[PDB]
């Protein structure tokens, strides 16, 4: 069955079957004046793979502005008269709103790129070099090795895991709830809804073990005692390997997307309840 | 400090500040019928240290029984008309009673070790062993290289990292709520309230970025797709280094027991909704 539901003043609630008629969310919260359209929405959804099923707004939208009512999201399955792209589509199209309204309000720039396939490692980021391969990955030289490396597992029934990394960037201090709604908590929460993430580490994260107590090196990854630093916020995940000629080794990749999309639902819902506690 | 509540169906809710008057829970969800004292928390209270203030059972227990009610905790601050144990205490406190219940039912073992302070490392697991040292430590032959590494940074007054695991045993199949209340996501959510937690994993956890595609090798510790699989749930958790004889090296190895806790609360949570959601 499920929980469908996530967020507290921004928040998301979904249905839908894979195989089903289609899938719809409510999104909750989202203030009035933000301009918004489908178009908007597709752009990230169609991210996913880098005339699919298309997303309509189906309330909460008045002359191409946010209404400040909840807005219902549908997404009519043309299952053609298992492929769980369509199990991710809400929660894309929901963080598409949240990052939106983040940029615009904040400049939040909210940013994925793969730093490991399997045994290859990328060693450098170049935010314009993420877009132009189909790794989302920024070391345009390790570009090759990943895609060596997934051509060599299509040729002999394998796959690979991945890690990705997401970054928060110019997210103001002050976010999160301790002792149980630490802005971290629920960040590690929400990644650990993408299906195969084993997982969540903020900052110099697993490495910390073995470490002892660098300038402004950012080891905490943008929050300390559970609430946003000013600095940018890192976070990563790992992804393990995944279950004609089926072309999938490393499925991991092209969840960079909804991992962005799940930190903006996380960031929207706290940029609220902060905002709702200062007034 | 708002966010002073976690669950949805084994719920707890607190209030307290370190040096205010004293700390409070309610715990809501617990079923009639366990056996229930003041020392059954506080064993697990004071388990923290490998005169002092005192837990009462305000609430929710008759004879000696929980009788369904919400059940209320209460520690009044000795001050003595400096330590932060006392923001812990209502977490322990009230995994203390999860843990019971889930222990008598369904006999579900859930424990902790340190398997790693700073650069020394444990490598075999003996339960017995665990209680036996200040380390949490499940290597009888890391016990001396863990206590040789802490001597050492208290006099250079240096703090170093840790890496605890969690185990939880004999976890019944089908607990978590997907999309968004997956167990481990819940579970993550939890471990990140401990201050000092910079990541957290399941199962193989972060090698999983590293590997290709018997099969009771719990590579996924103990969770598929988001729900419990009849094995052993694996959880490990990285803690950072801090910063008369009051010096604290590795304070987190004294998070061993709030981690277990934390682990007892969600899978208590879960147990309930599993139960509900079943007609």
């Amino acid at each position: 069955m499920a929980g469908n539901s996530i967020g507290q003043l921004f928040r998301v609630t979904t249905c839908g079957e894979s195989h089903g008629v289609g899938l719809m969310a409510i999104v909750d919260g989202v203030p009035p004046g933000l301009a918004l359209t489908e178009e908007d929405l597709q752009k990230d959804l169609d991210r996913r793979k880098p005339e699919p099923d298309q997303v309509e707004i189906i309330s909460g939208v008045f002359e191409g502005k946010t209404t400040g009512t909840p807005i219902g999201l549908l997404i009519r399955n043309t299952d053609q008269k298992r492929s769980s792209a369509r199990e991710t589509a809400m929660r894309v199209a929901a963080g598409a709103i949240a990052k939106k309204y983040l940029a615009e309000k904040f400049g939040v720039l909210i940013r994925g790129h793969v730093t490991q396939i399997g045994n290859e490692v990328a060693e450098k980021l170049d935010w314009n070099e993420v877009p132009n391969n189909p790794f989302f990955c920024g070391d345009v030289d390790a570009v090759p090795r990943f895609e060596a490396l997934v051509t060599s597992l299509r040729e002999q029934g394998t796959s690979c895991g991945a890690k990705l990394e997401i970054l928060a960037e110019k997210v103001p201090v002050g976010w999160g709830e301790p002792v149980f709604d630490r802005l971290d908590a629920d960040i590690a929460h929400a990644m650990m809804s993408i299906n195969a993430v084993k997982g969540v580490e903020i900052g110099d994260g697993f490495a910390v073990a073995g470490q002892f107590g660098g300038f402004l090196a950012n080891h905490a990854g943008g929050i300390l005692g559970g609430i946003s630093s000013g600095q940018t916020i890192r976070v990563a995940i790992a992804l393990k390997p995944t279950a004609k000629g089926r072309h999938d080794p490393c499925v991991g990749v092209r969840a960079t997307p909804i991992a962005e999309a799940m930190l903006a639902i996380v960031l929207m819902d706290h940029f609220l309840r902060h905002r709702a506690q200062n007034a």
